[PDB]
């Protein structure tokens, strides 16, 4: 339990009830009141270092407005660039910055991307527009009018989606501040239907963390311990790390649920993280307000059932970071020059373990994942025609089990972040997963 990680939990748990408070707010004091509190806070726990998260958005604006029709590669390139620079200072000499720095870099770099990439949208939409001749009407997800530098200040210095997220798209701002009648979206119930199982889930975390700590494996003395007490013991560590992201991120939901951020209509069909993909009326009175029925499905960025009890591994990872998940599939999948699926995974798991740091770690896991996604590919799309159903469902519960172990077994990869201990704690399994990966394919 560090003290960092402390702060960061009390900011969580009080960013709920400032999103009371700044629910009832009209749509110019709910925006300026929302960035001042976002400036207030990102002061207070990172100190001088949020000069760098200034540079980075005033170079965003300044290359949207000075290449407006190749933007989005510009802004790319340039965040993606001045990352390596944010994480090189030790390099440099220069003081070096809390993770918390380095949380709001992350969730920076992901919204400025995205601003980058709808301002290309829009650029493009104008500039088609009047090419054509034709004026279409308002299409559904496309910005009003390029945004101003103070606009985009307060876009991104909101307290919600700034330390933890999750991401959202400028356009789910505009249409949070442009939200008519704020008192008829219901907050307290789909808070409450949200935040049933957070402390559960906390004491289960914490349960985990005091009996099987992370640090043993670090010591020399675990591994004298017979293989299957290291088989008992792989399985707690990745429980812990999932409890722990669960907690925080259910708590990040329901303290963005409280400012009524994200919300919109069922019948708009949005999808999560990406906002509505169906046009749907604004409306009228306050009493037709309160009677449709509203989803904060957006914000939702961990789906605790479907990732604890999926089948396939790709499922899982789809229901893992739904939000950030989108936006790679957007902006770099869609995007990526290769045309090979097995490449543009390849591409988008190394700019994803570029996002998250530089640490061998992180290169080692999301390269090792590849290799047993392939070989899933191939033994399901092979097998999974030839079984009875009864084997249909033996295949299930083995192939959960296996999935499973296989998180685990990567996870620890994933968290010890050095690779001397990762390579040791690995062998000393004998690389089991490896290689019946390779049986597997």
């Amino acid at each position: 339990m560090s003290p960092e990680e402390w702060t960061y939990l009390v900011v969580l748990l009080i960013s709920i009830p400032i999103g009371f408070l700044f629910k009832k707010a009209g749509p110019g004091l709910k925006r300026w009141g929302a960035a001042a509190v976002g400036l207030g806070l990102t002061l207070f726990t990172c100190g001088p270092h949020t000069l760098h998260s200034l540079v980075t958005i005033l170079g965003t604006w300044a290359l949207i407005q000075a290449q407006p029709c190749s933007c989005h590669a510009l802004a790319l390139a340039w965040t993606f660039s001045y990352l390596l620079f944010f994480r090189a200072l030790s390099l440099l000499g220069l003081p070096t910055p809390t993770p918390f720095t380095n949380a709001v870099q992350l969730l920076l770099t992901l919204k400025l991307v995205s601003l980058a990439s709808e301002v290309q949208d829009l650029h493009l939409a104008q500039r088609k527009e009047m090419a054509s001749g034709f004026s279409k009407g308002p299409t559904l997800g496309l910005l009003p009018d390029v945004p101003s530098l103070m606009e985009t200040l307060s876009y991104s210095y909101c307290y919600v989606g700034i330390m933890t997220g999750p991401f959202f798209r400028y356009r789910t701002y505009l249409d949070w501040l442009e939200q008519p009648f704020p008192g008829a979206v219901p907050s307290l119930r789909p808070l409450l239907r949200r935040a049933w199982p957070a402390p559960l889930f906390g004491l289960l975390f914490l349960l985990s963390s005091h009996l099987f700590p992370l640090e043993a494996v670090r010591e020399d003395a675990f591994y004298a311990r017979p293989l299957p007490a290291r088989l008992f013991y792989m399985i707690p560590v990745f429980f812990a790390f999932r409890m722990r992201f669960y907690v925080a991120w259910i708590a990040a939901e329901c303290g963005c649920i409280a400012a009524g951020f994200g919300a919109y209509p069922v019948a708009a069909k949005a999808r999560a993280g990406g906002g509505p993909t169906l046009q749907c009326p604004p409306p009228s009175s306050p009493e037709k307000a309160a009677s449709l029925e509203y989803d904060y499905e957006t914000i939702r960025n961990i789906d605790c059932y479907s990732t604890d009890f999926c089948v396939r591994v790709r499922d899982g990872m789809r229901y893992w970071n739904m939000t950030v998940q989108w936006w790679l599939a957007q902006y770099i999948y869609k995007s990526a020059p290769a045309r090979s699926y097995v490449l543009r995974s390849a591409w988008t798991m190394l700019l994803s373990a570029y996002w998250h740091g530089l640490h061998p770690g992180y290169y080692l896991s999301f390269l090792t994942i590849p290799l047993c996604l392939a070989a899933e590919g191939r033994l399901e799309s092979a097998l999974r025609g030839r079984l009875s159903p009864g084997g249909q469902k033996a295949w299930d519960w083995v192939h959960w089990f296996l999935k499973m172990r296989a998180y685990d077994y990567m996870c620890m990869g994933f968290v010890l972040l050095s690779l001397a201990d990762t390579l040791r704690y690995w062998a000393s399994i004998y690389f089991c997963i490896h290689f019946l990966a390779l049986a597997a394919l």
